[PDB]
């Protein structure tokens, strides 16, 4: 409908409005009734996240289900892009991620574009960036994946992404690249190829993929949908979360650039102390969206906060209560994750059969 | 000066005048000196497209031999597009390469670029191009090549130069790309990428490269000389040769595009015989046995005063021509049996073939 922020793959701009933003894209809204088609069909409760639609857009969501109910199955696809160290907001998909590979025993793709980061930020270095990539793995295995059906791979290494980008490469014409992306004659030549390196990863089997990202990652699924018949795959499939806001705005997204308002995965204690006391719903939007896992007391604290039960002081207490119990989990599993990363990156039973893409000798 | 022909890296239109692609192109003559002082350190006579000036320009060329006489030496790299059989063109920079690997001793990177023609050809699939890679590889062997100093790769397979290529895929910018290589909004993303790929194997080590070619793969080197520097490597050196001109036509080159002119490696002598009586043509006739036939120098000037004052019959020349291409094919074709067994060596097995694949992680 209305013109006045700003979704791209790179950047989040102003007050972001979801309900435009899913007619924009040409997405369709994650349904009720597409909700509880998969809590019967797991037989289970479903995750805080999606009951609570943080996830509020899919992509042929419901052939997903269709293909699995009908033992056809499908994959997960994730990534990160390892410009430096990871928040909150980047966690979310990849627990989402562990969900549906969990209820569901799927196979799934995890793509580290340290290439991307590299290309695409001129501060950063190919090695630092690198470096980042083994970092962002330890708390992307920290959340805990199936470690024979899921793929850890990073662009620079794995280096078939460049022989599954090709045929992509070849459908996608600049003209369009330029339209969905925003490209200019000023951007790299790394730059304009890139879209089909991260869309390259649907076409790791056959079946029908499955993409939990948040919206900002949509337009490189719109490309990959226009040319999968014509490549012999099927239109990839995607659920959409919304964003995590920062602490101090509500017009934009949480953000490394700011890292005053972003808590780390690695942050300390102190460092969320400092981060909640130092200043001024955003305090109920992050227990509604990730750390809450109970709808009486989200619902009971909320209003008694609304109408004045409850102090400031105390209630944000109360937030750093929960996201101080995560971060001490999620720490604690990256000190444990450390001893994991060849399992999930060659040994592993997926990660063996990918990489034994090595010419025989 | 002059611009009334067209030279890009993947077309060749008009009568080309090379002194002025010198100019163009902004490279340097290679200058008889240059020719005298590469003699001297290789202690032996120059090939035939050496000596008769058919490699005309160079890069850096004084740099490379600065080099090897200093002792710190140098690597040779040059390649192939398989977009279908090799012709008689395609193959004079192989053998270019093949001696300057003897003489000098150093390693060679063999670019296939299976991803460049997939990409460029819209009639051609990718399996095509991956089938048509084999067949060129065996034409490549049958050049003879050192088994364990050199390395044949293909980019769909040899991944590893997308990791290579991405430090200059983030220097050259698209408005660069657009001037240098004349891509358009219609091109394909994995066209305007691919100029990185083609620069990449400069980066196989840290000595200067050499690339031995037609003077047509230029807009590439001059590209990878701009940020070689910046991106911790020498800008790479170069040899330029002419181009093979068809059978008929004075214009453009010897291509793929019409068959019935070209020479192909694969070609049986039927179809040599065929191709030359056929057609009434004479600058062509002895301008084959100049650059690549008649490896005599004596011998070579002897018939073009033989028969430019009428003293030899075209059937004459055209029958001599014959017997000089037949011979080369029936040889190379004998060779090219043999090479089917090399393949493992010259892909994975050979010394540095080996070296290159073990940046496959432990595991
Ligand atoms: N503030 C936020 N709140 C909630 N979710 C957020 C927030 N910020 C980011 N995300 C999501 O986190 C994942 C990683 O973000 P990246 O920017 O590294 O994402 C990137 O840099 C990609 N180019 C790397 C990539 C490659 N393949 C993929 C497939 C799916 C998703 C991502 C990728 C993403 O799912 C992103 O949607
Ligand atoms: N008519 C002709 N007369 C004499 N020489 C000719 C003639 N036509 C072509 N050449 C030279 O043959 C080699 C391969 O040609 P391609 O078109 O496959 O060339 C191609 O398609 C490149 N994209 C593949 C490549 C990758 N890296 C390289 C490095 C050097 C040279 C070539 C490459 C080249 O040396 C070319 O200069």
């Amino acid at each position: 409908m209305v013109e006045e922020f700003k979704v791209t793959p790179w950047e989040v701009e102003g007050v972001v409005d979801y309900d435009k933003l899913i007619k924009h894209f040409g997405t369709s809204p994650l349904t009720e009734d597409l909700l509880e088609k998969t809590a019967e069909l797991t037989k289970s409760e479903l995750p805080i996240f999606f009951r609570r639609k943080f996830f509020f857009s899919h992509r042929d969501y419901d052939l997903i289900l269709k293909d699995y109910e009908e033992g056809r199955g499908f994959f997960l696809y994730t990534g990160r892009g390892p410009s430096g160290p990871m928040h909150i907001g980047h966690i979310i998909p990849f627990f989402a991620t562990k969900w549906l590979q969990e209820k569901f025993g799927v196979n799934l793709y995890i793509q580290i574009t340290d290439d991307e980061k590299f290309l695409f930020k001129e501060n950063l270095t190919f090695d630092d960036t690198k470096r980042w990539a083994y970092d962002n793995i330890l708390d992307i295995i920290a959340v805990g994946f199936d470690p024979d059906k899921t793929f850890i791979f990073q662009n620079s290494e794995f280096t078939k992404i460049y022989e599954m980008a090709i045929p992509i490469a070849k459908k996608i014409n600049f003209s369009m690249a330029k339209a969905v992306f925003g490209f200019t004659e000023q951007s790299k030549i790394g730059m304009i190829f890139f879209p089909a390196i991260q869309i390259a990863p649907t076409f790791f089997e056959r079946k029908r993929c499955l993409i939990p990202a948040a919206i900002d990652q949509d337009p490189y699924w719109r490309l990959q949908r226009d040319f999968a018949e014509s490549l012999g795959y099927y239109k990839t499939a995607a659920l959409h979360s919304k964003f995590v806001p920062s602490l101090t705005s509500l017009s934009g997204k949480m953000s490394a650039s700011k890292p005053e308002t972003a808590i780390y995965l690695t942050d300390s204690p102190e460092d969320v102390e400092k981060k909640v006391w130092k200043f001024t719903c955003v305090v109920f939007k992050w227990l509604e969206i990730f750390f809450e896992e109970d709808d009486k007391k989200l619902k009971e604290r909320y209003y008694a906060c609304k109408n004045g039960e409850l102090t400031c002081g105390e209630c944000k207490r109360y937030l750093i209560s929960k996201i101080q119990e995560f971060l001490k989990e999620h720490q604690r599993r990256r000190k444990k994750a450390e001893k994991l990363v060849e399992k999930f990156k060659y040994t592993g039973k997926l990660a063996q059969e990918m990489w034994n893409e090595a010419i025989p000798e």
